[PDB]
């Protein structure tokens, strides 16, 4: 079944089928002309000359776009919208508790960003410094990010769900001088500790770069205070001048970094610059959500994830849109919360994730009970594969069969959408991301690197660069080159697998490396195993993912205890909490399989293929298989 483009969307769409084909063709054959013209969607302090100047050469990757043009992301997302839209709402904030909400106008957001920018500067923050941001879903998070960008300070946002240990690891690597957090976050009626986590993270003897901690009082809970180091958000911003002139930043000046899990090692600091990134974010956001001035847009992705950076704040603010930042979860107090918010603020564009959709779908009509949903015109999905059933449920129950669904595939390393549908230009196939965006050249290659044509499948790679592509891994360009450009020479390897149908539509099946997808979260198997083995009683571990009807994949961990140790309710609880404390609750195993027989190869390496099978329900010592099979049966 191929969903047709609705007449209402066809009558106002920015891009129709004919225009998609044409623009796409030019973006591929002549990217300098295409991107040269399209980069004007942003205001440039000094125009650029060169457009595309990239190379995927082995051990010699170089990615630059609009390299000689200078601009300011904050000015593009705020200042240039004041004169004609200063009164227009920039951010709609919906508290965890519906009785709490805010409507921050562009003029207001701009004023606060200016005051906070001066705050950072008066504190000693300069262009190039890294500022760690450990914040919940509140306006202050966007103010902190925009202020950092405004002065050229590279921000390092850290998802509130990361543990103290995980936070320390990010600060150590980035050598952040400042940490901006809140006393506590509020999520689903509960108060999540944030400030205390920073104190704990700062006790790590390896953390030496942090000199100050700005704290936002969100709950007013009793917290420990370190005079001199810690400072209240309210006290600082109120002393700062609301007068701040944006300075020119180079197109390739670092904008921010996001620590992302990889097949091996601990999370790396994916780094994005300013020009190409902002151009790509505003262009993708605009065309894929078919944004028209006046549209109420709502991305549910957390500010701590790339989706939050690109489609909650930057992409939509750059286009002068009204973006909604929700503080809690889609089904709290009830599964109909998400739709209640939609009606409350007349949302026209909803962009959420398959996990949330599945969790709501599990509640049947209770998710749309008592709600209208008529204000919606466009629906979007991101983060993980979505099966036809969930896609149709979303399309029918949430979109009332009137809104096209945009399943956007991309990664932290791509900055923005790569393979996605365009509402008024591409007919939809439930579960399919469809065709590649402008400037994106996808391809399927076998494990040997040979391209595969026609209806086929294989490793998903991008044969060329695009404006929003990550420029490197903080402090480790070599790892950047090896991780993404060594598997298949001269090509970007996403680590994903996908098939292409008879029509040329792409279907992403999932990671082909050892990266897991837990409730729409990217986590490496290796990092979970290291965390486990770090426990004084754990000798060795092997982690695999298993299918889960709601969260996509559950974490199944095979654990080998040192000699003299024995399984017990207490140790079962200690190990799970060890991972929660080492990485965070998101990486907490749902299953612990105690075994003294891990499958391995004569060389010593562990074979996770056979482990993945058993865990789901399906050679130095083939005996381990039979033993493993039974331990699992128990
Ligand atoms: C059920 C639903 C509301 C939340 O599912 P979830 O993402 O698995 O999160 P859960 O509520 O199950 O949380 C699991 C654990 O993570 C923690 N956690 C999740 N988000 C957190 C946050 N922002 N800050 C702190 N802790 C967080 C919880 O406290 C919990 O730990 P605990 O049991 O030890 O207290 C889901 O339907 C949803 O909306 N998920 C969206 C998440 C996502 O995929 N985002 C990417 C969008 S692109
Ligand atoms: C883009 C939001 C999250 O970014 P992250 O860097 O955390 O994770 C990117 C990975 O999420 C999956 N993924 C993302 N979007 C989709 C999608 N739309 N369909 C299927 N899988 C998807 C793909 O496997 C990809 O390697
Ligand atoms: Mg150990």
């Amino acid at each position: 079944h191929k969903h047709a483009i609705p007449a209402n969307i066809a009558d106002r769409c920015l891009i129709n089928p004919e225009q998609y084909e044409t623009k796409y063709k030019q973006s591929i054959n002549d990217p300098d002309t295409f991107w040269g013209e399209q980069g004007k969607i942003l205001d440039w302090i000094t125009p650029y000359q060169k457009v595309k100047n990239t190379s995927f050469a082995p051990g010699n990757v170089s990615i630059k776009w609009y390299e000689d043009g200078t601009l300011n992301l904050a000015a593009n997302c705020l200042d240039r919208h004041l004169q004609e839209n200063g009164d227009r709402t920039a951010i709609i904030w919906e508290g965890d508790d519906t009785s709490q909400s805010k409507h921050i106008s562009y003029r207001e957001l701009h004023r606060d960003v200016c005051r906070f920018a001066n705050t950072l500067l008066d504190l000693g923050i300069k262009k190039g410094d890294v500022v760690a941001i450990y914040m919940p879903m509140v306006p202050e998070a966007a103010v902190a990010m925009l202020a950092c960008a405004r002065i050229g300070a590279v921000h390092s946002v850290i998802f509130g769900g990361f543990s103290p240990e995980a936070v320390a690891g990010c600060i150590i690597d980035s050598s952040s001088r400042l940490v901006i957090t809140a006393d506590e976050g509020v999520r689903a009626g509960r108060s999540i500790p944030l400030k205390k986590n920073v104190d704990d993270a700062l006790k790590n003897p390896n953390v030496t770069s942090v000199e100050h901690v700005i704290v936002l009082k969100r709950t007013g809970s009793d917290i420990d205070w370190q005079e001199g180091r810690d400072l209240w958000w309210r006290d600082l911003i109120e002393k700062a001048s609301p007068e701040h002139q944006p300075e020119a930043m180079n197109a390739e000046d670092p904008l921010f970094i996001l620590y992302t899990s990889g097949s091996t090692g601990k999370p790396k600091g994916v780094l994005h610059t300013t020009g190409g990134y902002l151009v790509y974010a505003a262009t993708t956001f605009k065309y894929v959500f078919d944004y028209h001035p006046g549209d109420i847009y709502w991305c549910t992705a957390d500010v701590g994830w790339v989706t939050g950076h690109s489609y909650l704040l930057y992409g939509p603010l750059a286009c002068g849109a009204t973006t909604l930042m929700f503080e809690g979860v889609p089904n709290w107090p009830t599964p109909a919360r998400m739709c209640q918010v939609v009606d409350k603020h007349q949302v026209n564009i909803l962009y959420t994730a398959p996990t949330a959709i599945r969790a709501l779908m599990a509640e049947g009509d209770k998710a749309i009970e008592g709600t209208d949903r008529s204000s919606l015109r466009i629906l979007g999905s991101v983060g993980e594969p979505i099966n036809p059933e969930a896609w149709e449920w979303y399309w029918k129950k949430i979109g009332k069969e009137k809104c096209p669904v945009v399943d956007t595939w991309w990664q932290t390393e791509t900055g923005g959408f790569m393979i996605t549908p365009l509402p008024g230009a591409i007919e939809l196939k439930a579960g399919s991301a469809t065709r590649p965006f402008f400037g994106v050249q996808p391809a399927l290659v076998d494990n040997e690197g040979h391209p595969q044509e026609g209806a086929t499948e294989g490793n998903l790679v991008i044969t060329d660069s695009w404006p929003g592509q990550a420029r490197t891994l903080f402090g480790d360009h070599e790892r950047f080159e090896q991780t993404y450009f060594s598997t298949f020479k001269n090509m970007y390897f996403s680590g994903d697998g996908a098939r292409r149908d008879e029509d040329g539509y792409y279907w992403i099946t999932g990671r082909v490396d050892d990266v897991l997808n837990v409730s729409g979260h990217r986590l490496g198997t290796a990092e979970i195993e290291s965390a486990l083995v770090a426990h004084p009683k754990i000798a060795e571990a092997a982690v695999v993912g298993i299918p889960h009807a709601i969260k996509g994949q559950a974490i199944y961990a095979y654990v080998t205890l040192n000699h003299g140790e024995e399984p017990s309710p207490e140790l079962y609880a200690e190990v799970r909490n060890w991972v929660r404390k080492e990485i965070g609750p998101l990486a907490t195993p749902d299953v612990l399989h105690w075994t003294d027989s891990l499958p391995k190869t004569r060389s010593g390496k562990i074979m996770r293929r056979i482990l993945r099978k058993i865990a789901a329900g399906d050679l130095a010592d083939p005996g381990v298989v039979e033993k493993l099979l039974e331990e699992k049966q128990a």
